[PDB]
């Protein structure tokens, strides 16, 4: 299987994130407002999404990066965000840590490629 770490807090604890491989939900955890490590284990090897989905008064969501197989790929690395408040509104701008309204950070497919070599 593959591994999955996603490192993530919430700024007042209520915030539920869904770690989402090629649209099917692994996993669900509530956050807290310390940055944690969460890891879950799968055989689906699609799109990655975090995904923050209980907006409410006073809740929002930031992302610090993913580890996938070994691999860090850092939030604000991501050009896909459809949950930052910017420019006045949800998934304002690519390449933030932050999910505000519900929404989610791709983090890209499981497996990865670059000349020829699979990562
Ligand atoms: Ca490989």
């Amino acid at each position: 299987s593959n591994s999955i770490t996603v490192r993530a807090r919430g700024v007042n604890g209520q915030e539920s994130v869904s770690l989402q491989v090629g649209g099917t939900t692994v996993q669900t955890w509530t956050l807290t407002t310390a940055m944690q490590d969460y890891t879950a284990s799968t055989s689906l090897t699609g799109e990655i999404r975090v995904a923050f989905t209980n907006d409410a008064t006073g809740r929002d969501v930031q992302v610090d990066y993913i580890v996938v197989n070994g691999q860090t790929r850092q939030a604000e690395n991501q050009s896909v965000n459809t949950g930052v408040w910017a420019n006045n509104q949800c998934g304002g701008s690519g390449n933030s840590e932050w999910l505000h309204c519900n929404g989610y950070i791709s983090f890209g497919n499981v497996s990865l490629e670059h000349h020829h070599h699979h990562h």
